[PDB]
């Protein structure tokens, strides 16, 4: 069992227990600077060495016992950064720990990190900072076992401008003047369930908080505070649904941080404060699935965690399946299948993006030698789900399943684990059932590309008038344009018309003088809701409307989450009329971009 994407000793020879890091935060120098105190059992006999990953870090020193000791970098590899062998002057026994503490400093570049200026954030007065380390760049913000297969505590003091305030995934544990430094604040965090690497998150910047449940607070920049309060107000609601379906919420707080609008990710699931894209502010809670999603990962994906990244979808399929049965008890079960049979659209989509044969759209993947940032898609979740759903009517029902669901979680919990273990205890709880479990075909499910090879069944009530009007504009001819109108949208929510547009998506394009149209009944233009605003524009530029161009290269560099800025900027440099100026704009814009954002923008328009 190999952990292809870590150059780090493994969990089978040495566990990484805690981490207690003390660092300063230097805006002037865009570099984090401090202490990595790792508390380290061996899991062998006289361990004399281990190895950590590191990606663009300097390091100062290893100290263990009071003593600095050897260690060497390796030559780096690529996307995985460089191996850190360190000599231990004690031959350990198994189950003997020992603090080694590191001290290190990050690269300006660190894949880990966007540092932002002033004029990048709303305030335009303070810079601000903030990290995503899933999949596998914790490493480029300090040296560790990068490797989910490893849970640890963690504990930190964080050094930082007095004007500014540091958050990271941990309860608040109080904040002083630096006595270093009295132009600086400490803040103190304390993390006490172990957690993967992957979960290790810090932000410091201007940020204000207000309260909107017993147990949450929204954080974000002033000028975002009351947005987010009201967009986020039922997260109380969703976090009680999914404590009814997980078990208990282990982790003391679950707080959001709303980020600027550069965030790579609609989500992220950092323990006691998810961490979310500032586009989910469409007025309406309408994409509040988004919080769902990451409230769920409080169960599935950081209670019981995958244990290498090959075994992604058990992270992923598991919490989609969670998340549509929140939205599922707030909105009711038709509702739950309309999402449900949107997320087999866009498996449609991905898969057929990919090609029905790439690796990629395998359920488990392997990562050997690949970029887990350029695999990233919703195949992992949407096949993943669909696997789900399919169990789910094969085995007797949502109510039969949930219980399998509150079950796993509880069997696995606070343990890294792999797609073998999953359907053992599948087949353990279901042992009744199995005849109907060996009826399903696990190899091509788990193992083959391409879509799954049967599709769950989904109601359709309330898709069946996304279809239907998508099927008109399609089916139009010219002379049909004229009995559109504003009235088709009238009984149509805000996630039915998001669908209009993904169905009608998936025929792009379609004639010019349909688009126009369409403008001109509907008034899309006005929508600021970012999923149906991306999917119009998508549609706009791939019927080949020069007017739509200048709006979706302003979406595409004025928020930052790839799932909308790769498309838009793949479809503008599809698009002969806007090529040379998408080219131009990713040039002009990629010195202050995301550092991931930027490379795979890059790889998708063939620009270095
Ligand atoms: C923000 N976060 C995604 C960050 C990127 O994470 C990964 C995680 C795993 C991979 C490798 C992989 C990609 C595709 C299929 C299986 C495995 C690549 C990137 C998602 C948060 C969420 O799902 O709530
Ligand atoms: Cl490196
Ligand atoms: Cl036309
Ligand atoms: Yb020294
Ligand atoms: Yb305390
Ligand atoms: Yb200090
Ligand atoms: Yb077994
Ligand atoms: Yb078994
Ligand atoms: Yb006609
Ligand atoms: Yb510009
Ligand atoms: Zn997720």
């Amino acid at each position: 069992i190999v952990d292809t994407c870590s150059l780090a000793s493994p969990a089978s020879v040495c566990r990484t227990k805690h981490l207690h890091l003390r660092c300063s935060v230097d805006f002037t120098r865009r570099t984090l600077t401090g202490t990595a105190a790792l508390t380290v059992q061996s899991q062998e006999d006289n361990l004399r060495s281990l190895v950590l990953d590191t990606k663009d870090l300097t390091i100062e020193k290893v100290v263990i016992n009071g003593q600095e000791v050897k260690y060497a970098l390796g030559e780096r590899q690529s996307y995985k950064g460089s191996p850190m062998e360190i000599s231990l002057p004690i031959a350990l026994s198994k189950n003997q720990e020992i603090v080694i503490e590191i001290s290190f400093e990050t690269s300006p570049k660190s894949s880990a990190l966007q540092w932002l200026t002033p004029e990048q954030t709303s305030g335009k007065e303070h810079p601000y900072l903030f990290s995503q380390c899933q999949a596998i760049h914790c490493r480029a913000i300090l040296p560790c076992q990068d490797t989910p297969s490893v849970k640890l505590t963690y504990t930190a003091e964080v050094s930082v401008p007095k004007e500014l305030v540091a958050l990271m995934s941990a309860i608040r544990d109080g904040e002083t003047p630096d006595p270093e430094d009295p132009s600086r604040k400490i803040y103190k965090f304390i993390q006490k369930v172990p957690i993967p690497c992957y979960l290790i998150a810090l932000v410091v910047g201007a940020l204000e908080s207000r309260q909107i449940g017993p147990r949450t607070l929204v954080w974000s920049e002033k000028e975002q505070v009351e947005k987010s309060a009201y967009e986020f107000s039922e997260t109380e609601s969703m976090l009680k649904i999914a404590e009814d379906l997980g078990g208990p919420y282990v982790w003391g707080q679950y707080d959001l941080l709303v980020l600027p609008p550069s965030f790579p990710y609609g989500g992220m699931e950092n323990p006691c404060l998810t961490f979310v894209t500032p586009t989910l502010l469409a007025g309406d809670k309408s994409l509040s699935n988004v919080i769902a999603h990451e409230i769920s990962h409080s169960w599935t994906g950081n209670l019981v965690t995958n244990k290498t990244w090959d075994h992604f979808w058990l992270n992923e399929g598991h919490t989609v399946y969670l998340e549509r049965h929140i939205c599922g008890r707030l909105f009711g079960e038709k509702f739950r299948h309309f999402n449900a049979l949107g997320g087999w659209g866009e498996l449609q989509n991905s898969v057929k993006t990919f090609g029905e044969t790439h690796p990629f759209t395998k359920l488990v993947v392997d990562l050997t030698d690949i970029d887990p940032d350029v695999a990233y898609s919703s195949v992992p979740y949407e096949k993943g789900f669909a696997l789900l759903f399919y169990l789910e009517q094969l085995l007797g029902g949502p109510e039969i399943f949930l219980g399998f669901l509150k079950a796993y979680v509880e069997k696995f919990s606070y343990k890294s684990i792999t797609t073998d273990d999953w359907k053992d205890f599948l087949y353990s709880y279901f042992k009744d059932k199995v005849d109907v479990l060996n009826q399903v075909d696990w190899n091509a499910w788990l193992y083959s590309p391409g879509l799954p090879p049967i599709k769950p069944n989904y109601d359709m009530t309330l898709t069946n008038a996304c279809i239907a009007l998508s099927q008109r504009w399609i089916t139009a001819k010219e002379d049909d344009l004229n009995s559109f109108n504003a009235t088709d949208l009238k009984d149509l929510s805000s996630h039915q018309l998001n669908e209009f547009l993904a169905q009608t998506l998936q025929r792009a394009p379609l004639p010019l003088g349909h688009i126009k149209r369409m403008q001109e009944v509907y008034n899309f233009n006005a929508i600021n809701n970012s999923e149906i605003r991306f999917r119009w524009l998508r549609l706009c530029i791939q019927s080949k409307w020069e007017d739509a161009i200048p709006l979706a290269l302003k979406m595409a560099t004025e928020q930052g989450r790839m799932k909308f800025t790769r498309p838009l900027f793949k479809d503008l440099a599809a698009f002969d009329k806007s090529h040379d100026q998408a080219v131009r704009t990713y040039q002009e814009h990629k010195a202050s971009m995301h550092p991931v954002t930027a490379m795979l923008v890059g790889k998708d328009l063939k620009v270095d």
